[PDB]
């Protein structure tokens, strides 16, 4: 199993974050998004970081990749079991790709406006304040992969500028604790132990 | 189980599909997009159909309803159980969704321009033609997920005045064994049965 990631890229970050969380052997090979190989766009039409590949499946899409990576070794789970539960997360996922992760893809647009990249940076710290009241963890007491979509982004909140309100002391403190993890820890790059203590 | 769906929805369409091939009870209740009412909105951030209530749960986006619903009530199972075909098969979903169903939204906008309009008929159609090469069904010889998810395209191609290459008879060979199924037929409103015989 082999993941082509960004050393700075938030996507491939999830993606590395569950790797580790999942402890079996896996590859990671570094990608420059700023000299990307020819191959890059056979594996992925998108011609983006990160991709899975693990004999002859290719995936791309950091959070297809993960719930394969969750149903391909079972242990530990990173889902709930109950339906109910797996449904409101897959819904929680979808709309943190719609209303932040878009945000954060301006961000890590080296071609965005400052203006854009304005924007975004209020819409992030905005969204983030309205979701820090809605447990230890996003769905509940138990750590989980919407947890692990969102830590790439938390961890680069002093990176891209982010300033949350006050009421926001909450989501920080749960930021806290997910970065206290041994695999967040394992899954950080250099490049992105660089972005804060 | 309550859906709340449009009668002439794609989108409601591929739930209404997936709840008549479980067989299960369920109420479908009509919304008119041109007269929605207020607690639309409260379901839905988005203020669209379709949206899935059970008891306490309330889902929105129509390929998380089904996931659930394919979840909720396990058999028949409407995804393969190898977690290589079920990566496969999630990644043909969102692609579906960013290069097919994105132009179905702009089609279904009566706001949208008729320059727009045209261009993702356009894309439409060419889009379809070159996935007709690449089975029984689209993931392989067994009916799926996947398949629920693009039947409401298929069936709307005259209705969008969808123009397919020669080249796609077996998309549309394929397509007329999708609307044979007995849920298919179940599924379909009045509305939608006047889309095309
Ligand atoms: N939706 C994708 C986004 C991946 C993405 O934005 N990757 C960036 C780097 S963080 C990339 O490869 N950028 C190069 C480009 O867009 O050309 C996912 O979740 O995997
Ligand atoms: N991504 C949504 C799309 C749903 C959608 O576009 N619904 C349309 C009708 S087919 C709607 O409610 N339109 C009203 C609106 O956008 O205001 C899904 O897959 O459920
Ligand atoms: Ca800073
Ligand atoms: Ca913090
Ligand atoms: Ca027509
Ligand atoms: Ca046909």
């Amino acid at each position: 199993m082999t993941l082509y990631s960004g050393i700075t890229c938030p996507f491939s970050h999830r993606c590395r974050f569950v790797l580790y969380e999942k402890g079996m052997d896996f590859e990671i090979k570094d990608i420059d998004i700023y000299n990307k190989p020819e191959d890059l766009a056979v594996m992925n039409p998108y011609n983006q970081v990160p991709v899975l590949v693990e004999r002859d499946l290719v995936l791309h899409e950091s959070n297809i990749i993960n719930e394969y990576i969750d149903e391909r070794f079972p242990h530990p789970q990173l889902m709930p079991g109950d339906p109910v539960m797996r449904g409101r997360g897959r819904l929680v996922l979808y709309r943190m790709e719609k209303e932040l992760f878009n945000h954060v893809q301006v961000l890590e647009n080296p071609a965005a406006a400052n203006k854009e990249q304005a924007k975004a940076r209020e819409a992030i710290g905005n969204g983030l304040t309205m979701l820090s009241p809605s447990s230890k963890y996003i769905l509940g007491e138990d750590f989980s992969m919407i947890d692990v979509a969102l830590a790439p982004l938390l961890w680069r909140l002093d990176h891209y500028d982010v300033k949350l309100g006050k009421s926001a002391a909450p989501l920080l403190k749960y930021a806290e604790r997910i970065f206290q993890r041994e695999a967040f820890i394992e899954a950080l790059t250099p490049a992105e132990k660089a972005m804060r203590k």
